[PDB]
């Protein structure tokens, strides 16, 4: 059959639920609540062994996977404005550092 080259590489996370940011305005409240409706749920990255940094590891994180859900809506017609893509850059970082973090429990619980 067979269409498509894939992204790049990567792997998909287990998800996590919202992070449930906060921005301190009650615009972006009633905002992040409703939209949160719709947000990833898991995201994409390495194993523990493809350590390059965090920084750099969860912008391009983010970019993959607000880039997925981006392309996975456009076919519908979605059109998303800078805060919506701002506001989940927000919670895809989050989720991705976390991920970083329960990675690290691994290197915690190889050494006995």
């Amino acid at each position: 059959g067979s269409v498509v080259g894939g992204l790049g590489g990567y792997m998909l996370g287990s998800a996590m639920s919202r992070p449930i940011i906060h921005f301190g305005s009650d615009y972006e409240d009633r905002y992040y609540r409703e939209n949160m409706h719709r947000y990833p749920n898991q995201v994409y990255y390495r194993p523990c062994d493809e350590y390059s940094n965090q920084n750099n590891f969860v912008h391009d994180c983010v970019n993959i996977t607000i880039k997925q859900h981006t392309v996975t809506t456009t076919t519908k017609g979605e059109n998303f404005t800078e805060t919506d893509v701002k506001m989940m850059e927000r919670v895809v970082e989050q989720m991705c550092i976390t991920q970083y973090e329960r990675c690290s429990q691994a290197y915690y619980q190889r050494g006995s």
